[PDB]
């Protein structure tokens, strides 16, 4: 299987996953020279993000990240098709180099990055069918930096203790996923790109919010140190750290912004 | 048939060149979390770098960078063996994006990068032999920013038109190679890494000088429009632009600095 380190690391993904060496690869550096204001980029509307407190949602350690399954009535309104949620998950660095976002801004990482994955439910029945198809996916990316304690992110992080090892699963009671989004979600970067993980299909409409969220030093350290990418009984355990892809070349292309200011 | 762009680009190099997916890969981003001062890193001495103006040195297109062959009596003093020079070459961007260094510093690219490749001549008869042996090679890297015209670099750039296509060769009169190095060569970054091109052997002792040199906008444009990766008669010409590898993960590796700060 693929990993972020050693022989099955990202320089080797294209051997079993040819799209990882093809066009439109993500993530990318978002820097001034390639930004272009596009007045067409109006605010997204987040529908069904207030998940029933009476429902429980599956949290899984899948050996690559921690993922929370989301219901298909949750969706984004404002794009060419309805894009329905399927899962969220995170990417981070490590305590010695706590700079593990996937996208960078003017060459700089953030501490971590949250992805809320949606699929084109007008065209496809589910995210696995959509993922390799034209206009299949839309991902929202939130950049995460260290700062004040974030009660909303703790609604996920308080369960990490139950998903410590690969394959493990816990349930999270519904809460308002919109609380994980930053201020002024009207301000965002938008470009066409790819999954940042195998099979790297170039099927993702990216929206990366301009403003980061904050979590505390303790929360960031918790995320960096809670999980393993190996099964519980593995005699050679490995910590799940540095689970981000390096930035990809992006030449003669623009990233559109909904802000000029 | 490896390239820097498209289907045979750097995410695919490991399909033919396994070490490109292995450990110790270069280049890297030099940033504070991975730096450590090392007082044992004393100044290098550059011996036989003042090449006779009455002698000439072969410049060649190899379809990857322009390389200038260097004589083996040119060498570095100060490492744990004598390292004798073999060649120098460059990496650069393109006219519309002059940001093609390989190493970055705190997430920023420089305009271009000069590599002066040396091999351990105490142990090996030639750089090719050395290149697949541990610490077989020592490369000096100079970061190049856009600035003032540089007459010394122009001693190379003025000959580019005789080496416009793959396989072409030209002769460059000797000059003092030390004129290509920056100020305060005593301050450098040192780490164990790899070739930045196929076959990506993890056999380089890297020294990246702290301080950049300048070349002008017109010199960068000349360099970025002078060369092709393809033969003269190729019916599908490809410009030699953007010939730099993305930075590589580097964790549980430190970069040692000969400067505190
Ligand atoms: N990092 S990323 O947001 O690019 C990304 C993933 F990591 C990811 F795992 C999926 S996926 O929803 O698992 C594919 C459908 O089965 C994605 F669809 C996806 F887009
Ligand atoms: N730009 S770089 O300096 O790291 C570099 C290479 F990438 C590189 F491949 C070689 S190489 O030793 O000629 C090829 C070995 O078969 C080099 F010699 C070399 F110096
Ligand atoms: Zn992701």
């Amino acid at each position: 299987k693929w990993t972020y380190f050693g022989p099955d690391g990202e320089n080797s993904w294209s051997k079993k996953y040819p799209s990882c060496g093809g066009l439109l690869q993500s993530p990318i550096d978002l820097h001034s020279d390639i930004l272009q204001y596009d007045a067409s980029l109006t605010p997204l509307e987040f529908q069904g993000y207030n998940l029933s407190a009476n429902k429980q949602f599956l949290l899984t350690n899948n050996g690559h990240s921690v993922k929370l399954n989301l219901p298909s009535d949750m969706h984004i309104q404002g794009l060419q098709s309805r894009y329905s949620a399927t899962q969220l998950h995170l990417h981070w660095g490590n305590p010695n180099d706590p700079h593990g976002s996937e996208h960078t801004v003017s060459g700089q990482h953030f501490a971590a990055e949250l992805h809320i994955v949606h699929y084109n439910s007008d065209l496809y029945p589910d995210a696995s069918t959509a993922s390799n198809k034209s206009e299949g996916l839309a991902v929202l990316a939130v950049l995460i930096e260290m700062g004040s304690f974030n009660p909303s992110y703790d609604k996920i992080f308080s369960h990490l203790q139950h998903v410590k090892y690969k394959g493990q699963e816990a349930f999270v009671p519904g809460f308002n996923i919109e609380e994980l989004l930053p201020e002024r979600t009207a301000e965002y970067y938008r470009y066409r790109g790819s999954l940042t993980t195998p099979p790297c299909n170039p099927t993702v409409l990216w929206t990366v919010f301009r403003n980061p969220v904050q979590i505390s030093q303790e929360q960031l350290l918790a995320l960096e140190t809670a999980l393993y990418c190996t099964h519980m009984d593995d005699p050679s355990p490995r910590e799940m750290i540095n689970n981000f892809r390096q930035v990809q070349k992006f030449d003669e292309r623009l990233v559109y912004t909904s802000f000029s200011q």
